[PDB]
């Protein structure tokens, strides 16, 4: 109950900072690949939690930022680490930070039409393979897909899994 | 017969508000599997009920709710509550209130693009398990699909599924 | 000859007015199941009539009107009546009423984004069994789909298909 | 020379309509049991009529239909009568009924896969022991295997058989 | 070389003249099936005239026009005539008329949102089964495409084909 | 004459309801054993009546249900029971039960490709040793093959046969 | 060396023109009853032609044809005549007439499934007894199985055998 | 290194000038037809020249030009010639003159919309059988698809294949 | 009477996990040799189990994975383990663990087609010796077929033939 | 190590060159008649070369081709010559002619389904008895079956058999 | 951490200066060809680099730019050579080159719509086989697919493969 | 535990690299010849390894690759050498190379449709003598046929047959 949102953001790769040159940033979307479920002795289909969908985030910048350009196509994925900050100010003067560790695969690098007087607006887009948003300094998810984490707020919903296939 | 529309909105999920963060709310759409049927002897096609669509609920806040942003994929499906409040006034100086309990999944979170002077624009999306709209604090429906329940004021349209059935 | 068109409408369900919520209104449209039909010493396709598309009317309200919205997913199909009536007024002064008897089924519920301050403008959807149109109180048509009615200006032009498969 | 073609269909079964539950009617196959005949002399193999293949009608109905249903292994096979109508509506405002006449025997019923919001879709056969296939009222054939008539326009082409071996 | 273009039309229904409700009219766009055609020994594909595309008029009407209202979905296709009347003028004072004489079935009936305020406009199609194209009094075009003819400024293109296949 | 279809069904097996786990539910197949029949004197075949064919039935789960994996190659061949239920509602609101109780052996389990975020689909497939079909409370069929009924709406096909036979 | 191809069909029987419901026509399949054969002192088998396969024309219509209906099943054999018209138009403004004239029996017909609202398509298929090919009035080729006739351009390939056997 | 674009157009058919009524004029789109080509050793595909796409010209009149009215769906195609023209002036007072010639398919005629007070809008479409075009009155390409010709500056570059494929 | 399916899987060979590289996991298909029985005096045959099928596991890897590369083909039958394992998530926050331990030869290795940009899909087959799943830690099943076991729930079903064939 | 592939083809018969009518152009396939060959004292199977495989060529037509439509059944088997072309063009600009010469029957002729606005697609087979295949002007193979040749780059590989068996 | 983005940009092809004729440049897109991955143990998918998509430049002009005009098409691929430059300008006093050579094919030419009185707008396409990005005169990326470059500031990341592969 | 597969191939053929022209490259699949094997005393049978099955490896070119079109049909079998290579990159930056070293026949030789625009496709396939794949440089398997030897991580299974076998 108060009015908050975005005003201001920054981007962290390999420790550099981009306070500059991030005029889009986004967070990977969320998702979970829902099956809608019908069986019989019900009328109305219900979504089943089958794990999530594949993550993808993307950032761009205007400027040939030879950091970020040179982690595209690296073999070794997973190198490509990243923080997405947000800071969001309330009505009050109270500021909440956001913040989303990523490290995956920089998996695109799309530069726009070059129109003699007109942004650049390089593209980029990110295959993530670790997530972890924090808000306020305190956890809110860790996703680690290749060791079976989805955690929430510190607690790994998979946990009844990895017991069940055994790590 | 009387002018009546939308005037403002509320979100209740857990018990808490979002009175101050909710700029676009969806009530989940309603709709029928209508199975468009042609026979012999009948020239036109007739659609015919065959029970419901999934439903879908959305959702959206601009800041870092850490409520609602830590109910997204729990193991525990149908832990996501939530009631959808919604202020009718008519054209004279009365009130109809609208309120829609949802219990189900947090299907989705997706961060818009984070622009730097632009609202942040958290889309949700929630699969729906149990859906009951009530207006003016009557029941107007009440669907529980594992249950096999599509209430109609009170009646319950499938007793003759779940006779047939035997549960 | 003359200029004419559409001024305003009014729906009316179970002898319900809705005079004065109902923004949209939409006659079903009708069309007739072509089979683009070529054959040898034919040069270009030529359409074959077998039989009517399926019909949807549609119609919407901006608040929650109670009457309609308890005439979704009954289980008795075609309860659910309805008129759409239109006033079409030429340039001299002379009105034509214009009415559409209908029964089917209330297919649809598609309540759109509440944006707190902004009309709900609740979607419906119809499918139709049942479509008699009448201009300045003269049938136009009328489909029976499952009687095997498809009358122009009381002239059934099914009869001969009646004839042929005996009723 | 003219365009035409199905538009319509029906089914009869002991005087019973089944206007409304016919998706698929099958008239049975007609073929004769060409043998491919080659002998000194000729080069490239003729085909003889030595007699028709087995008749073998399908129709299908989506609800428990207790009529054609109860006529499943009947130990009075030819008590399966049954009336197989089409409605064949030309380019121009014309009609022409076409009726196969079967007597046989419920060969079959297979109930298809009941997904829960899918049609039923019972599929039957038939094992016809008489046909009779009309055209705008005219014979166009008449088939009693266990008599030795195939008749065609009226005119047995047996007779010469029946002669032969002394009915 | 001058200047010319459509300044005003009109339509004519069984010698009804709706001079006065047309707002939009539609000649039946031409084609052929153009088959691209690609061979050994050439590079680039060249493409066949192999006849041509179904025919599709439309026009459209804002008040219930009881006359071609009653057209619709008759058993006698062919019975819809029409003549499509356009007024050509070029710079210079001088008018060339246009006349596109249709007989084929009018299609389809699509009546668009009643909005209460905003005109009706019904929208139809016709699928034409005969095409005359008359420009200042001379034939242009006239497809018979059920008798084989595709006549360009009073040259049947198809008699070789007509030929070919003895009517 | 009237339209009606299913809409949802339920699965039985010991008395526990699988209400929430049957995706697939087949009704076992019947057919008689045909034997295309030509002798002297008749021009085409007849099909005779031999007998039936062998029953097999079939209904899939979603997850290990101990109920059903555990009456898989029991030694007691018929303790496998079971009652096969589907609710077919008509266009108007009526609801006609169907119910199949079977008996026999549980002869396959299936379970399809595990494939990490896919439905498991265990498929089974049951050898009927006794089948019951009613519609709407009534006998439509009893088999019992052991025994020799074969009974049409409580009329036993094979009475003769077991005169003939002395049981 | 000029593209070329199937423009558009036609067919008689008995001198009946189907201009305008042949949707499928067929020549028949021409071959040799190739025997590989490999002998001693030869690595890899050659093909010897032993005579022509068994030749199948077919064709279809759309609707209740009585012309080609009451031809099947006939007692007298080679009865059913009949002519394959096809409109062969290059690229440029030439076209070349290919006949196909036949003699045989008409040894099928398969009304297709009746679906209420689908076209018919009765499928025949004729055995041939007699075939003759003309491309541009030219006499391509002419089979007689019976007389021992294979002639390429007039010339009798089977002159030799016929001397051979003494007709 | 000069300012240059199109500054007024024109169309030649048939030696015919509509110098005055072409509004908008296109030039057919030229591609090769590649094929993204990937093999064993190379991480990245290669596009592969493996010929040119289908040709297709645009041109479009606002009145009843009834020469290239004239000349749709004639029997001898590549009767369609025409001539493109552009004027390119550079920022100083110099004039390029671009044309292509054409030869192939008026393949459509497509009327747009009469709004009873809008321009009229005849689009067009050819199916080209032959391209030149040409720049300040030097040869730049010839296509000839159906002799085997794709020509730049006057260099065949089909000549191999010509070698290759002997004509 | 629960939502529940397959969220996840595992993999395990000689106590290494292949948590990471199994796209597709098959258990071995259960059956039985059922003799379709039909003796005198019964019309409809009955199934007789008559002991089960050949076994057979599948599971599949996307990389070279040195360990089940390495048990093909092994002299020392039944030496290759083999555990799968499933996660079976229900609607509600509940883990179902399915365990199948097999044990037998690794009879298969089939490397799919490598098309350079695509998954490798290495597909094995087992050839299984011994089988036994458990469900939520207990036993459902256990085969062992040359020591003659065949239990359900802990009861061998063949101790009646062991008995009788004494050991 | 470049790319290359196909990009044009032609058929010359009889010097006849079908520049513009070979749609699909089919070289022989090539195989040896492998015997899976195990003895004793070897575990696995080893094929061995037991000569050819019976050769088949295919090339198809759209139009009436009376060259190649008159090489069909010919008395006079291995008149039916023949010559397969093939461009293939590498990445550079170079071009590698590879030329099949053909000799034996055209074996089948089989117009496919003449559909009436679908092109004609005359599928032509022939029984290969001669086979000289040429990449850039070099021999790589010759069968001649009857002679006993199967030359490799000029060097018969079946000189030692007939060396053994004496020609 | 610094405002820079694009001011002005350039195009060379063969050394030719385009400094006055390219609107729009474009850089081609760079990707990898992801393959969303899940495995057992894993519950979401995590994207694994597989080599790189298609590449595809682009630039425009508006008038007959004979060079790059009489590059299409060619035989000769790769001989297309081109240089994409772009001047990136910080907020302060200075300027960063950006150079992406390029060598490929001119794989399309789109003459854009002649409005008379619009620019031309030629749209031109590029399939590259080449791409050597450079910033500030430094080595960014290097892509050589045939050869199997993929290089990162001098780092060829396929060092492994080409190892593994032995070139 | 760690994503990976194939991201690029390449072929070895007598030391001639085909590092561009191998689209599809196959393995020889591997099994036994398992004999499904019941006895008295067991219920379930299992199979038995009485042998592999035959080998077969495929691979595909797309151009006149002169090498290895060479090999085929060869009186010198076990001459067509080989190198299968294959790049598998983990998730990390690790490139694991799989190679096998084959060595038999190139049984066949099946030039795919030549379609004037499309890829030629030649594909070939292999009857393999000997075959040893590596993994990461490691022996994984050896087979030699002729031998006897069935190698696993370089222990000989069959050391116990050749000693009964005495070599």
């Amino acid at each position: 109950m108060i009015p908050q949102t975005l005003t201001n953001t920054n981007l962290f790769i390999d420790g550099v900072s981009f306070a500059g040159d991030v005029p889009s940033l986004t967070l990977p979307k969320l998702a979970v690949k829902t099956e809608q479920y019908r069986a019989g002795g019900m009328d109305a289909p219900v979504s089943i939690d089958m794990g999530l969908e594949a993550m993808e985030a993307k950032f761009s910048t205007n400027g040939a930022r030879r950091e970020a350009l040179n982690f595209f196509g690296l073999a070794d994925q997973s190198a490509f680490n990243g923080v997405f900050r947000g800071s969001f100010k309330g009505q009050k003067g109270a500021s909440v930070p956001v913040v989303a560790t990523l490290r995956g695969l920089l998996k695109e690098v799309d530069p726009g039409d070059w129109k003699a007087g007109e942004k650049a607006e390089f593209k980029y887009a990110v295959a993530v393979s670790y997530y972890k948003l924090e808000v306020d300094g305190r956890e809110v998810y860790e996703i680690d897909p290749v060791n079976g984490v989805r955690a929430i707020n510190g607690v790994d919903q998979l946990a009844g899994m990895r017991n069940d296939l055994g790590l």
